[PDB]
């Protein structure tokens, strides 16, 4: 099933859970680098989201989803993603070189295959964002964080969860539908095209999704928003990716395409 690791082996291999530049700062825990094979150890800090992560990972094994190796209770242990998150790579955090348009196209396709796998197997992610799209040694896109995921119809919740800058209008109201995951993917595609984060408190507009309306009101074009840190982008493929993002970002959930359509469209873009 999964490996059951001792707490003290994990404590050891992560230098007694050291937090010096530690890899990531997750929602309900800290991600540490370990050696057992190089691994990622998510030590949870202030319960239900632990069991949900194990349950989802046991059923969901795919090329575009992070692999859970095991757990601990005396901690969640995953395969090491050497190239970190898409967010970090888009911002060139710690001096990493900008991702080329070619790489970005492969990442978008990979992410859409991971989401397709989830929805195929009736799971709603509920927090699709570039920080939750990890990158391996070949820069393969792997969807992460399944602690808030839901085994799916259309339902409502009292505890509204996600990241506001990526959330769909109905998600922000408490609806649980895979249609919300599509909206959030559309925001990620805008981040890939522009190199801009979904929210920037010191930017006009603060929310990236507001650029779709600027483009639509014939004010500006997507060409003016293309990430300048690329030399291999072409109008045809950028416009094609933008067209997919635009469809994903329809305010009315029922007008959005399903993940299968998104997957088809992203493939046609490199055909
Ligand atoms: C799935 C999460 C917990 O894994 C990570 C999170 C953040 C940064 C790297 C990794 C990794 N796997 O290397």
């Amino acid at each position: 099933r999964f490996h059951s690791f001792s707490f003290y082996e994990l404590k050891n291999v992560t230098n007694n859970f050291d937090e010096r530049p530690k890899m990531g700062e997750g929602g309900f825990g800290v991600v540490y680098k370990g050696y057992v094979t190089t691994v990622a150890v998510k030590k949870l800090a202030a319960k239900q989201q632990f069991d949900q992560e194990i349950k989802v990972m046991a059923k969901c094994q795919h090329e575009n989803l992070v692999e859970l190796l095991g757990f601990s209770s005396d901690c969640l242990v995953y395969v090491y993603m050497p190239n970190g998150s898409l967010l970090d790579r888009l911002s060139c955090l710690d001096g990493t070189p900008p991702l080329s348009w070619h790489m970005r196209c492969k990442i978008a396709q990979g992410a859409a295959n991971g989401i397709n796998f989830l929805h195929e197997n009736h799971h709603i992610h509920r927090d699709i964002k570039s920080a939750n799209i990890l990158l391996d040694e070949a820069f393969t896109a792997k969807i992460s964080d399944f602690g808030l995921a839901r085994a799916s119809q259309t339902v409502m919740t009292s505890r509204i969860v996600g990241t506001t800058a990526y959330m769909a209008p109905e998600a922000l109201r408490g609806e649980i539908t895979p249609k919300s995951d599509i909206y959030s993917f559309g925001v990620v595609l805008l981040e890939i095209i522009t190199g801009l984060p979904a929210v920037d408190e010191h930017r006009e507009p603060q929310l990236l999704l507001d650029i779709k309306e600027e483009i639509e009101d014939e004010e500006k074009t997507i060409e003016d928003y293309i990430d300048k840190k690329m030399n291999d982008a072409d109008s045809t493929s950028v416009e094609a990716m933008y067209s997919v993002a635009s469809q994903c970002l329809h305010e009315k959930k029922n007008k959005r395409p399903d993940i299968k359509k998104v997957q088809q469209l992203l493939q046609e873009m490199t055909a």
